[PDB]
């Protein structure tokens, strides 16, 4: 049902805060964005920038995706991001996440018309 664009927005956009608040940011967000529903999503990154700024990345530096596809774009500037990764104590259905806040260039795969992000590849 969910569009590729809307899935990206749900998993990766958090324009409501400038940066991760607290060590419990990832537990709260991973749950609230429905990323812990049937299993604990092991790794997920949230971007703390406007949706317009993340979308604009699709007309920035064209770079290879890790899988060798050619529709990835690297942000010209660094962006506030939070990486959420499961800890060793994480056991579904009590998922647990480490929160790491950082300022990194993001790399996204773009598709469609409008040409928008559909996958978070990596950050640098
Ligand atoms: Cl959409
Ligand atoms: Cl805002
Ligand atoms: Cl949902
Ligand atoms: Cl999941
Ligand atoms: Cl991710
Ligand atoms: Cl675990
Ligand atoms: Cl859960
Ligand atoms: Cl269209
Ligand atoms: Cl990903
Ligand atoms: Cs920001
Ligand atoms: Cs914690
Ligand atoms: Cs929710
Ligand atoms: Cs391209």
């Amino acid at each position: 049902k969910e569009t590729a664009a809307a899935k990206f927005e749900r998993q990766h956009m958090d324009s409501s805060t400038s940066a991760a608040s607290s060590s419990n940011y990832c537990n709260q967000m991973m749950k609230s964005r429905n990323l812990t529903k049937d299993r604990c999503k092991p790794v997920n990154t949230f971007v703390h920038e406007s949706l317009a700024d993340v979308q604009a990345v699709c007309s920035q530096k064209n770079v290879a995706c890790k899988n060798g596809q050619t529709n990835c774009y690297q942000s010209y500037s660094t962006m506030s991001i939070t990486d959420c990764r499961e800890t060793g104590s994480s056991k579904y259905p009590n998922c647990a996440y480490k929160t790491t806040q950082a300022n990194k260039h993001i790399i996204v795969a773009c598709e469609g018309n409008p040409y928008v992000p559909v996958h978070f590849d990596a950050s640098v």
